[PDB]
């Protein structure tokens, strides 16, 4: 007996896992469909061109590693504020708003909850779609609030229950958190049309909750940033006070910098400067401050004219190529004999399908095809190329024949 | 009234928000010397020469930015527990440990004061020094860790008081926790002497402490790594199962990647891997992933041999440059006519310089000659040039004529 004896072993992440087993399996024809890492149509990783041009400028530039304030880098910051706020924004222009660099998505989610723990005296619910990303569980639970939820698909017809969605909400306690993915909805691929965001947006601030926005795709809904930012902008021109995060891991293929940012909507300026010590006083004691990296690359490419130019046509370039392979797939899938009716793949959005298998199906796909898979039915599709999808397509089929 | 009207301000850092201070201050002669950054002789930020090699490795090696498994580089991972723990080490030759990358040594410190929180089912207390580096408390608390002390500085002496150590030391309840610090111990700069720390071992093993080492300064104590970690080796090798966080934002200056790690001294393999199972699932919903730069860097230096042959020597003038500050600041505080007893900023090592100035004079200092350091009386003689050190030398003796 000694300090650890008594440590169970706890099993594998349900997707970050997904790329051990993989990594592990000897087959040539292995598919790593389970994270959302964009591949490029030879079945590799990309590494954006505005990414490497931007580098070049900080290797040119003879940079120093001098500490960041425990908020990041300002350029970055205010930048990504701008990104998803807009220019024209009054919340932007009056800056009654907080930025905060954070850990990627998920580091700055957390640094919300804990934002969140803390200070939101109102209630310790935070309310979620049915489904969504396995991560928001326990990054809310570690942060020490209560969770719950609200319905959201219908997988009986691949589609948004809004009726249901709008029951849910419509119950859910005066000033109670409530978790909305601003686009392209993980796992589903399906998100709110204009009107039906309209409508949220009435209940949640006549029920006055608070609204959580989790940004992780910008741009890859649509492929147009903007169009992506049109709920969450609506949202706070209603006059709905709104945090949010925000991760440059798939729209700028940052994944392993961790670039991303909390940012929080106050009534004043004043309010800002307040909330943000409190912030400050937050990540001190969780690390300090954030990873430079990253931030320089954004910060660069969001603040010159020429990389942003390119970065968006780069952006709309990984969409275009996700929705060719949704196309091919579904092709694909009657050239097998695909009995069965696979609209939902073409209809969904964003780099998944949520394709409905079972999972002794997915167990085959992994076992026979060496095709890696969520135990959900949620494959990536972005990480497919022109040379894997008739094979795909295939044991698709075959599994489900 | 709206959600945050309740948030406060919050001061700022009683380290960091120095900078912030000395960044607002526009006399031409200002010096910051709050926070352990070292500064060449000229007053200016030194990128090692090593690590602007690395880097120009991963340049031209066209690497990806792919996710890094939750736990880190692996490479970045080996290399960290091979640097603290001795290559011939049984511990380490056994692989009964686990290291696990994180975010600097902050970083490092939260996820372990996170998993004691959690699996440490003996104590909630933690036994800091008097005194030791500001964060500690707070990443504590923050944790859900209960905050105790030992006696450690005598400043009447400008010494370590062995003796209230020992006698704190040998009434702490068993199980408890105990900080140490590795080497140089922040803010003081007075270590144990080898002997000492043979006497604290004992006492540390009987009566049963966990010990939790911190190892933010390996190679500034002493210029050598090797010898810097003599007293960690030495804890393990009598058999204590130590907990350690390390950082090489110093020690390679990657202050802003983020590069350190948390290593967990277990009882054989098994318990290992158990152990990390749990790590990773605390880490994966606060950050999901470490951040990527920092690491590949540490790791391609401390992996490629003649980068390390390299390293080592930039770390020797590093401390080298530090001493020669001290030796000069002292002699300049003579030939300005101090009167008062200066040996102790001789006598001390690392970064710092722990010169019992009150209060007012660290005012004094701020003011009228926008000397910026900590309040406590701590100066960082690593930031000290050539060319300031005789003004530091003016400015120390008025305020303290
Ligand atoms: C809804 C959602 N939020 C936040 C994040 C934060 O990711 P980040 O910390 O790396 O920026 C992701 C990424 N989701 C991925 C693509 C990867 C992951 O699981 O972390 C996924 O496979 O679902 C996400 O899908
Ligand atoms: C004892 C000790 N531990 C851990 C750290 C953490 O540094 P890291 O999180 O970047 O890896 C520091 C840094 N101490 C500094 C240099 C910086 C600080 O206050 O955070 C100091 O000024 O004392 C330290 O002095």
């Amino acid at each position: 007996s000694s300090w650890w004896s008594h440590v169970e072993m706890g099993p594998p992440d349900p997707i970050l896992g997904v790329t051990e087993a993989f990594k592990r399996d000897t087959n040539s024809k292995k598919m790593n469909l389970g994270v959302g890492a964009y591949r490029d149509d030879n079945g590799k990783p990309y590494v954006l061109n505005c990414v490497r041009k931007a580098e070049a400028m900080i290797a040119a530039k003879k940079m120093d590693k001098e500490y960041l304030p425990i908020a990041g880098l300002a350029d970055f910051t205010r930048a990504s504020a701008e990104l998803a706020l807009g220019e024209n924004s009054e919340a932007f222009k009056s800056g009654r708003y907080v930025t905060v660099q954070g850990i990627s998505g998920t580091g700055s989610l957390r640094v919300g909850a804990n934002f969140l723990q803390r200070f939101f005296k109102f209630s310790r619910d935070v309310y979620l779609p049915k489904p969504s990303w396995g991560n928001h569980t326990p990054i809310f639970r570690d942060a020490g609030l209560q969770l719950q939820a609200y319905r959201y698909y219908d997988p009986k017809t691949c589609s948004l229950d809004f009726t249901g969605a709008m029951e849910d909400i419509s119950k859910i306690p005066e000033k109670s958190i409530i978790l909305l993915h601003a686009c392209a909805h993980n796992p589903t691929g399906v998100d709110p049309r204009q009107e039906q965001w309209k409508e949220l947006a009435s209940v949640v601030k006549k029920r006055n909750l608070l609204a959580y926005f989790d940004m992780a795709y910008q741009g890859f809904a649509s492929g147009d940033i903007n169009r992506d930012a049109w709920a969450l902008r609506h949202f706070i021109e209603q006059g709905i006070d709104v945090v949010l995060s925000q991760s440059y891991a798939k729209n700028m293929g940052l994944y392993g910098e961790r670039a991303g940012a909390f940012t929080v909507i106050c009534r004043d300026a004043e309010e800002a400067k307040r909330v943000e010590s409190q912030l400050k006083i937050l990540i001190r004691p969780m690390y300090s401050n954030p990873p430079m990296n990253g931030a320089r690359i954004a910060s660069l490419i969001l603040n010159t004219p020429e990389l942003r130019k390119e970065w968006l046509v780069e952006v709309k370039g990984m969409a275009d190529r996700i929705i060719s392979m949704r196309t091919q797939l579904v092709s694909n899938l009657k050239k097998e004999g695909s009995s069965h009716n696979w609209q939902h793949i073409t209809d969904q959005i964003g780099m998944f399908c949520f394709t409905g298998l079972k999972p002794e199906q997915v167990e085959r796909l992994t076992k026979e095809f060496s095709i890696y898979m969520t135990k959900d039915g949620r494959i990536s599709v972005a990480g497919v190329a022109s040379s894997n999808v008739g094979y795909l397509a295939h044991a698709i089929h075959q599994v489900t024949k």
